[PDB]
């Protein structure tokens, strides 16, 4: 009723419409990948396409279902096959029809690739006569048959009555074209050493000797965070509500340290409208931590809300407050007009106009000094000589504002909440280390670190030990194993046989890797006994060492070859 099925190399279709002829493609996509558990058959998942392929049954199998859950939800469809073809129709439908509510006919085996992505159905199919009982040997490419844009999505399906629904992935294939633009064969660049190498060829056919192939690594295997003890604190209330902040010429440059920073209450507390900032991006903001945190304050009339930021230099914003150019902080801002202005003015709501020259960024000047620029010594106003004031008077735009740039600086003081894991040690595990990211094989270290410096760096500047910030006890960085692998082969015209090498590693480190499954290229090789040899330049798999000495016929390195040698094997043994 329902067996595992791994016996079917069919459902290659073509991938567009250009017309090529008498050439190798190479090209990725969603295809079924090659020997894959399929079914023999309710209803099941439509992850991203499936392989109905029904044998011949005098059309009882009919049309099929679609949808997102099937039972009076959003739309589904029809793929109804009768004498007059396909009759496909698409709204919600309900429990069958018997209350659909809420289009064109398209004139043995009955095969059908159903794919659904960016919003458009394909149904290619082709009707193969295939009446011999080997069922499944042959090949057969399939014709696109229609398109049509449905929108609707769909996750499940039904059957409407010997059926093989299958499965489809992203994988890469090397396609073959005849000369009179059909597909004669195909070839799944995923399975075995021998159908790797005949993709980066881009040949059927490959001669003897060692070809370079992709890489190998390690994959890690959990994942940890460490981060300060713990302060709750987190004191941005204070600033945040307070009646009058301070006037553009004179602000506040409050310093906040030592707390647990929660960046997710603030945006409930006004109408902010200048919540970006640079550096930084907003809403990453709680995942790593800072040194120097700081908060401003200002009373902007409001018409240079556009001028605080780095650079817009507009001979307002160069003598009160500059920013430097490299800014990597916030300009959190918000609006209020209910109690900030007022008919009258404001005596120290006042910015200095009339200064000789602007300041460096992040300074601050308060002298009451009148300016004095006149040839004789001055008495007072008229001449070059005038104590800048301002003294602005607010009338309910023109509305003035609140403006609480912050200051960011990246010993870690501020940071937000983050779940503290316990440290594992001797696997490959990504780690959290207060603020950074890597991965590689932590251990206890043995160096001599005094109680002031944190880092560990080496010659070629990359960080080698970070001290732990819960016990105070230092650590290594190191990374485990990845490399190279070569694949060996005798001919096709002679065997199928092959050997892999992978290059430049005590291999029973990716011997116990095999068991726990942390290998990058997922097909494996024949790992009996008796056949796995430790060369200087890696090991070799699928071969045997022999105590005779011929001539080289494949060159491996540190003095062994490998040759197809007579019940009939690949031998390596040491030049002569
Ligand atoms: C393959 O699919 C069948 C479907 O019946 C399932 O029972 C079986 O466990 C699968 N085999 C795997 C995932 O190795
Ligand atoms: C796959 O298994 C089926 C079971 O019916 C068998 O007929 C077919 O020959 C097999 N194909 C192989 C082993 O390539
Ligand atoms: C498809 O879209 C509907 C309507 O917006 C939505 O409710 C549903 O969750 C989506 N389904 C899937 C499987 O993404
Ligand atoms: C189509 O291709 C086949 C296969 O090679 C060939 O025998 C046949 O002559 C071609 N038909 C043409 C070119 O009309
Ligand atoms: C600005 O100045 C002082 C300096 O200590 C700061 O503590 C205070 O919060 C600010 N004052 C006002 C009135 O906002
Ligand atoms: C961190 O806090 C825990 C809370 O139980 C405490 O036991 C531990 O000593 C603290 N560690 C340091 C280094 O202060
Ligand atoms: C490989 O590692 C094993 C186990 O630690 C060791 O006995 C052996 O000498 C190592 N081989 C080489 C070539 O370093």
């Amino acid at each position: 009723t329902t067996q595992s099925y791994t016996n079917f190399t069919r459902g290659v279709y073509y991938p567009d419409k250009v017309f090529r002829s008498s050439v190798l493609h190479l090209t990725q996509d969603l295809f079924l990948p090659f020997f894959s558990n399929v079914t023999w058959f309710p209803v099941l998942p439509f992850n991203d396409g499936v392989y109905f392929a029904s044998t011949e049954k005098s059309n009882i199998i009919r049309g099929w279902i679609f949808g997102t859950t099937l039972d009076s939800k959003t739309q589904s469809l029809l793929i109804v096959n009768n004498a007059t073809n396909f009759v496909i129709k698409v709204c919600e439908f309900q429990f069958c029809y018997s209350s659909a509510n809420n289009e064109y006919v398209s004139q043995n085996l009955r095969e059908f690739v159903f794919k659904n992505i960016d919003g458009y159905f394909k149904i290619y199919s082709k009707h193969t006569p295939i009446i011999q009982r080997d069922f499944p040997q042959g090949f057969s490419a399939l014709e696109p048959l229609v398109d049509l844009p449905i929108g609707i999505n769909i996750t499940r399906f039904q059957t409407l009555l010997d059926y093989y629904v299958g499965y489809l992935q992203p994988r890469t294939f090397l396609l073959k074209y005849n000369e009179n633009g059909t597909i004669t064969d195909a070839v799944d660049c995923a399975l075995d050493p021998l159908s790797e190498t005949k993709c980066t060829l881009k040949s059927f056919t490959v001669e003897k000797g060692i070809y370079q192939t992709s890489n190998f690594r390690v994959q890690p295997t959990e994942s940890i965070v460490r981060f300060p003890n713990v302060t709750n604190l987190c004191p941005f209330h204070e600033v945040f509500n307070a009646t009058r902040f301070a006037s553009v010429y004179a602000w506040n440059r409050t310093r906040i340290s030592n707390c647990v920073a929660d960046y997710s209450v603030l945006y409930n507390f006004a109408s902010f409208s200048t919540f970006k900032c640079y550096g930084v991006s907003p809403t990453k903001l709680n995942d790593l931590c800072f040194t120097n945190v700081y908060a401003d304050s200002f009373v902007i009339k409001g018409n240079e809300v556009s001028q605080i930021a780095p650079g817009q230099t507009g001979n307002i914003a160069d003598y009160n407050y500059k920013l430097p150019d490299d800014f990597t902080g916030c300009v959190i801002a918000w609006n209020s007009n209910k109690l900030d202005s007022k008919h009258s003015g404001n005596y120290d709501y006042w910015y200095r106009s009339l200064r000789k020259s602007k300041l460096k960024p992040f300074e601050r000047d308060i002298s009451t000094e009148i300016y004095q620029a006149g040839n004789k010594p001055c008495k007072g106003k008229g001449p070059n000589c005038y104590f800048p004031l301002e003294s602005y008077g607010f009338r309910p735009g023109h509305q003035p504002y609140r403006v609480v740039v912050l200051s960011f600086e990246l010993p870690a003081t501020v940071c937000g909440p983050k779940k503290s894991t316990n440290l594992v040690k001797n696997k490959c595990v990504n780690f959290n280390f207060n603020g950074l990211t890597g991965t590689g094989v932590l251990t206890k270290s043995n160096k001599k670190f005094l109680p002031f410096q944190q880092f560990g760096r080496d010659i070629v500047d990359t960080t080698d030990a970070v001290r732990d910030p819960q016990t105070l006890e230092i650590l290594d960085i190191t990374p485990c194993s990845f490399g190279g692998v070569s694949v060996i082969t005798p001919g096709t015209n002679t065997s199928n046989q092959v050997a892999v090498l992978y290059q430049g590693v005590n291999c029973t480190e990716v011997s116990v890797a095999i068991h726990a499954d942390q290998l990058t290229p997922t097909w494996r090789v024949y790992s009996t006994g008796s056949n796995v040899f430790q060369t200087r330049a890696g090991c070799l798999i699928g071969a045997e060492y022999v105590n005779n000495s011929y001539e080289c016929d494949i060159p491996i390195g540190a003095g062994v070859c490998a040759s197809y040698q007579t019940s009939q094997s690949i031998i390596a043994y040491t030049m002569s």
